[PDB]
């Protein structure tokens, strides 16, 4: 699956973001913690390149590592962009 | 297959360096035309992720996509560190 990234939260000092993505479809929503050297912002497309590598905007070179995920709550989201900042 | 990258050959404009690559075993020996964002230098591992995606190092998120390749000649090391800078 492709995600679409649908909100972004930042780290201070890490390389880590904490990202609300969505399915195409938009069914299935997520929270996920992941870790980039690039930047990935809202409106952006990952896609699956291997377990749990991903790219950003079918940019293979430009890669993300999720961390971890869970489903999307409302307050999940103000739980983890707690751990992130 | 891991490569050990044994020279090295920049662009002063592109994202391209052209290396010097041997197999662990050093039988084969190749000469080839990467891509990456991240630095490669001489000394470096590059371990297979998917086709033609390789990372640096062991590190997943340090990626580079290799152009072209070819064996390697003396000549043709100089041949395509030519077509480089």
């Amino acid at each position: 699956m492709e995600w679409l990234v649908k909100k972004s939260c930042c780290n201070k000092q890490d390389n880590r973001h904490v990202l609300m993505l969505c399915d195409a479809g938009g069914a299935i929503k997520m929270i996920a913690e992941v870790k980039s050297d690039f930047a990935v912002k809202v409106g952006d497309l990952l896609s699956p390149l291997q377990n749990a590598l991903y790219c950003i905007n079918r940019e293979k070179l430009h890669t993300v590592k999720v961390l971890s995920a869970s489903s999307y709550s409302p307050d999940e989201w103000e739980r983890q962009c707690k751990v992130a900042g």
